[PDB]
């Protein structure tokens, strides 16, 4: 009888942060793997205090050797730096390839980016099903959007339905069309002078920029909190079976007028990962617009398979 | 400085299962009022043996005496008969003559204690008794709201969320107008994190007529829970339905929940108490939202106000 | 891959309540079992209806069949009559049986009362390890103790340490010399004015009747929202593997002078059951009330073997 | 009505820790301060984003000016210069007379703009800069605390659990005195779930040099994490200590902690900020806790308050 086995491949700012959220929830033993020595034991060590705090019997355990991760139920991966492209694809195929070796029944969560581009490297040196390799991106661009949302609105973003489709980037497909307020359409709240159309083009707009906004202010790394909580949602949905909708980079297959590509569509997370991929309706207007964030994606794919 | 005060009055199942919650959520000090003697202070007890399961402060105390209400930041109203006996001449002459008496002897008892309270209404006819516990404690209408769109809703979520599975969480559904026959769910308002629900039918997670039927099922919902229990009603659902409205206000949470709370004009509707999608907060009933409906979607809502305006009438009579 | 699945064979007020608090808790899916028709079925609608507050997927279900008890990961026992000795002594056998057959692999916390003598019964009709079967009842009486304590004091309860020990009943033995407030003695606290001797005597005594004395304040019932949330926590225990120390009714073999009995002892619950037995250093004076008060579960335990 | 308003002043890597915790805990508003431009502010919007992952309210602000920190019901300080330099020289003319000043304008800006609020330090000397903080402030002594008894605590108490495989919330293990290499933990009470430590040596879950080990371990885990860190300090445990802290506070919880709190004749210390075991609640540090401390015990904890008189007769000197 076992406790569920958390691995975060790099115990970097969202490593650790993730680590914490994991502890903090008692979702599972929690193992921080990353190259640089010391570091991710050091980070465990803090941890592992924290847990007297919150009166739980989390083990959490920090390493450097890839040994450690075998049995994981969930892996999370922020390894890689922020020519970047050739050589995050060679640490994602070394991380992809100890996988397969060590824990290749696990659910395998990719944040490292270029996301999309990078989620496809990973499945194909891990081997696992496309349906337990998936990248966190549109519930983090979604959870901004559903905030910048609420903030205007003055209502709580539990009660903000958004979300974002296609690449994680700066072409990101906001869809302001489906934000809803407990289901009731936005435009309702326009023609009631909540919000303005203006407004929320500013938000759209915002919500693409969001991360190098943070970026700017913080002078020195990216945004970790909302990153991480994205991640550990989309692993909490997984352990927990709780069938949640949640925008993430998923194997496509024919939806959306994709195929063998990561692309970033609502999905429902379960046990069994991404149980089913959503088919939006979109306008010929959207459709548009998520063709023209998803180009990038498709030419890298095809460079890097090149290069192998 | 002092913890939130919370007052139960009535601890009945219901009274006990939000008392329970506020334990467990560390929400406040906790006041179970009831008329028969010494059993509300069982169920206290009971409950602060609990707290040290739960390794928590929480003081749930009870009582028999209104004076204990005293300062109450938050009061939720149980007391009275319930639809159990539904003996078609109960409603007429047993519930709604009986609970409005009740509701003037609760909201004197709050003005005098507690009048700077957020009232939470469940005793039946819900949009009517909150209208006599309003006007007898002379609270502000804002402050004074009642639970049953929470708890209707909740229903109409999980019926959905079941056919399709995927959580409730992403479930938006929303029941609004009376509580009791003449509600009125809004399948057309239903979406599945933001989607509508038609792309889910024509998706094929869906078909309308489980729509409808789950429309149906949502306003039979108590009397299918009380039919198979035998004895009793649903407690847990109305349970959580109220203590999630009180920590929207002990919290300032500003969420989105259909409740019965007071129109001033809005959905056509003059001084009068019926169910809205309302934005809850610290202060209260803080904003009322009016949804655009269709006529056949108002029309339904119309006829719910007049079945609730008929009683308020029948019951000003005497 | 499967949720975790918790059956209450019963599912009066106490079985009730043990399943919203695992819903609240999303332990796992809940199986409401009872011979009253519909009864348990009403009270799963009511519940799975409450999952919708909480925002959850906790699947709960209502059934008067054993067949659906089956893969049960914890089963948690309440049905019975609060003669009544060898009628609750034929239902145990019975319920033994049916998880013999259904779920085996489960563990299973007993409630019924006598508490300690359904225990045995219990496992005897089963034959599953003594290790994953137990009972629970000190983790009621301590947490009373606990309480009473904590209310003179004006501390947390979280920071009051107490224990019960013994049989669940009016000879159970609380324990006043090993009670702590974060681990200082309690003594410490007579020296400097917080509690009198006189109250903590009163204190222990109370925490003997004090079932009694919510059934009589009750009127119509005994206790349940404590009795459940104590249940839950030994289950919650198991299931997370947190390794608690809590006073349970347990299997021994010669610790504390008993064999081949179920006594309220303290033990540390984890993933594999009660995987530790922990032996108190008792006083002359402690091992003679303990052997006293289980005096009553041997001379029953004896009687129901002869009667079968 | 108002939320909670908690202000951190500095918004390092602890700092924005307390600020995920008051987050996610829906403690209350968040306000975080610090000295460089705009990366509260960054850290704020991060944090902002979060709380809809977390389906919460929360309002996190970042801010270089200390007006916005106006009705703070709690402040917790992490400003200043760390020990991650130590340089023996640092301790002396760096961390010392600096932390000193910088506690001062911080204790100032209490006074003027949130003179109500239960104020928690962190920054080391710890036990010394408490006592300039409330000197500065002119707060109640019962209303400015220090944090690392719970967080030195936190780690005595993990060490203890991982040897015996239980849970660390049954063990219960103290530190008193001083926060440093003076800290005086005390395997004399530690126990698990009221059962003494020394049941267990006996019994061979544990021998005694292990529980010195773990002592010893306990008095350097700080720099046991940094040297393995390469850079920075621990923050997660820090952080949670702080805000269990400020939770006790908050929701009046009566919660046994060691903390930096100010002594008025108990233990022998007279006029003076050390780790002892307290009872906070809604009125802050509310009693003391006198253990009756063996003679070699209070030896030890003498010596840790002589050290921390030393340091504050050495800062008031200038």
């Amino acid at each position: 009888n076992k406790r569920p086995k958390i691995s975060l491949i790099g115990s970097g700012m969202i490593g650790g942060t993730m680590a914490y959220l994991c502890a903090l929830k008692e979702l599972g033993d929690v193992v921080l793997f990353d190259v640089v020595k010391n570091m991710p034991q050091g980070k465990a060590l803090d941890l592992s205090h924290s847990t007297s705090v919150a009166d739980t019997n989390v083990k959490v355990t920090g390493t450097n050797s890839y040994e450690d991760i075998k049995g994981s139920d969930v892996v999370i991966i922020t390894a890689g730096l922020t020519d970047l492209l050739p050589i995050n694809a060679k640490i994602m195929k070394e991380v992809g390839e100890n996988i397969k070796k060590y824990c290749p029944n696990a659910f395998v969560i990719c944040i490292t980016n270029p996301l999309d581009v990078m989620v496809k490297v990973l499945q194909e040196a891990s081997g696992l099903p496309h349906n337990k390799v998936c990248g966190m991106a549109g519930v983090l661009d979604s959870s901004r959007f559903r905030y910048f949302i609420a903030e205007k609105l003055n209502v709580s973003p539990r009660d903000v339905q958004a979300m974002v489709i296609g690449a994680h980037g700066d072409n990101m497909v906001p869809l302001p069309r489906y934000v809803t307020v407990n289901g009731i359409p936005l435009q309702e709240f326009i023609k009631k002078g909540w919000i303005t159309q203006e407004e929320i083009d500013e938000i759209v707009e915002r919500t693409r920029n969001a991360g190098g906004e943070i970026v700017n202010l913080l002078g020195t790394g990216s945004a970790y909190f909302a990153p991480a909580a994205s991640a550990i949602a989309m692993a909490e949905a997984y352990l927990k079976d709780q069938k949640r909708v949640l925008p993430c980079s998923c194997y496509l297959e024919g939806q959306y007028g994709v195929k063998d590509l990561y692309v970033g569509v609502p999905v429902v997370i379960g046990g069994n990962g991404v149980e089913k991929v959503i088919e939006l309706e979109l306008t010929p207007e959207e459709k548009e617009m998520f063709d023209k964030s998803i180009e990038e994606v498709r030419e890298l794919v095809k460079a890097l398979e090149a290069l192998d």
